[PDB]
């Protein structure tokens, strides 16, 4: 199942992920931090997760939300160092749903980070042909979830 | 505290663990997995802690201890990334340590992985003086568990 969803990071895909994460990626806590806003903005009730954040409305004021965020980025930038080893890149992905399934995370609820990413990647003005290239990654893990 | 473990983390410190980790972040999957067997046969009791890995042994052809493991080493990588800014790598050091403090994981029983740090340094021609950085790094979570 995770390995048919990875089926669909074709060479293009691959290369508008790299590509778009040249930037987006580097600046984590920035970029980071605008998607977890983002995603409480548009999606308010999946605040209801984040209780242990605290106060999510101080946005890079929040010491946990911006760990949060920061780290969150990580899990992205381990996903695209894999995207050349289907195999390694279904480990890891695995590893990630673990907790979010824990969690008890849907991947209907998971998809709710598309949003997010799109508005992020325009804002570096990342056209919709970036926005379906990271629609199909995130749908690997869904596919895990 | 988890605050005053940080400011010990001095200019030279900073320095060796950056110059260590360009080589060992090198091969986050090699490096990591060397990591994470090496510290199951030095201290076989924190194998129980693992269980959802299933057969340790089998190393790299165990999937599930391969993704821990990279994800394991991306986990270093934010630390390092974040030596600059101070307060940036304290809430990324709490935020790991969460699921850690959930598990019940002492940090005495998170110190165990200075041994397998230190060995993977020598075998990549780092000694006690990196094996002394890293162990300065790690004190900074185990001042948070
Ligand atoms: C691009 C998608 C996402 C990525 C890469 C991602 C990655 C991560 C990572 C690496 C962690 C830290 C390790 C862990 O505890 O599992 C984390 C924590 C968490 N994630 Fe996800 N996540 C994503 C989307 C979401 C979404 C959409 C939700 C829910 C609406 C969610 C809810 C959580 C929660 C509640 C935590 C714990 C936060 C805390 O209390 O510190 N994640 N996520
Ligand atoms: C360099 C030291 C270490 C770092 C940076 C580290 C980092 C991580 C990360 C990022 C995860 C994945 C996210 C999560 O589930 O929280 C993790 C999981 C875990 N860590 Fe640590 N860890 C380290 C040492 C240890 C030690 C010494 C133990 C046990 C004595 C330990 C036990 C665990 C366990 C049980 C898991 C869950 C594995 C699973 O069920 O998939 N960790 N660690």
């Amino acid at each position: 199942s995770v390995y048919d969803a990875a089926a669909q990071l074709t060479a293009d895909v691959k290369k508008d992920l790299r590509d778009s994460w040249k930037v987006i990626g580097s600046d984590k806590k920035g970029n980071g931090v605008a998607l977890m806003t983002t995603l409480f903005a548009d999606n308010q009730e999946t605040i209801g997760y984040f209780k242990r954040l605290g106060d999510v409305s101080q946005g890079m004021a929040n010491d946990k939300l911006r760990g949060h965020s920061i780290t969150l980025m990580y899990a992205l930038q381990n996903f695209i160092d894999q995207l050349d080893n289907p195999d390694d890149l279904v480990c890891v992905v695995e590893k990630v749903a673990v907790n979010h399934i824990t969690r008890k995370i849907s991947a209907a609820e998971f998809g709710k980070i598309n949003g997010p990413i799109k508005k992020v990647l325009a804002s570096k003005n990342f056209g919709d042909k970036y926005a379906n290239a990271w629609a199909k990654l995130v749908a690997v893990v869904q596919a895990a979830l």
